[PDB]
C-alpha cells in the first residue's frame, strides 16, 4: 500500500515511464522513531532507473506518482519493503516506513 499526502508545487504532468532514469532527494524516517536514512546528508541524489526491482516495492509505486518539481510524502507497508525480515541491523522486522519524497529528475 502506498498512500501519497502532497506538498503541492511542480506541473502535475510529468510523470515517470519504463525506461526512465529518475533522481530522487529522499529522506527516510522510522514511524514512532529517529531516521534511519538521508540522501540529504551525502548530496548525492540517488539516480536509479524505472522497473528493475533496484528499490523496494513501496518506493517503486510512489515514485511512479509524482511529477516533476513535486514533493510527496510516503507510507509504506510491512510486507512490500522488509517486514518479515527486516534489513539487519537497520531496520527491524515487521516495520512500517515513513518517506520524505522530493522528485527532480530528468528524462
Amino acid at each position: 500500500g502506498v498512500e501519497i499526502e502532497t506538498i503541492s508545487p511542480g506541473d502535475g504532468r510529468t510523470f515517470p515511464k519504463k525506461g526512465q532514469t529518475c533522481v530522487v532527494h529522499y529522506t527516510g524516517m522510522l514511524q514512532n522513531g529517529k531516521k534511519f536514512d538521508s540522501s540529504r546528508d551525502r548530496n548525492k541524489p540517488f539516480k536509479f532507473r524505472i522497473g528493475k526491482q533496484e528499490v523496494i516495492k513501496g518506493f517503486e509505486e510512489g515514485a511512479a506518482q509524482m511529477s516533476l518539481g513535486q514533493r510527496a510524502k510516503l507510507t509504506c507497508t510491512p510486507d512490500v519493503a522488509y517486514g518479515a525480515t527486516g534489513h539487519p541491523g537497520v531496520i527491524p522486522p515487521n516495520a512500517t516506513l515513513i518517506f520524505d519524497v522530493e522528485l527532480l529528475n530528468l528524462e
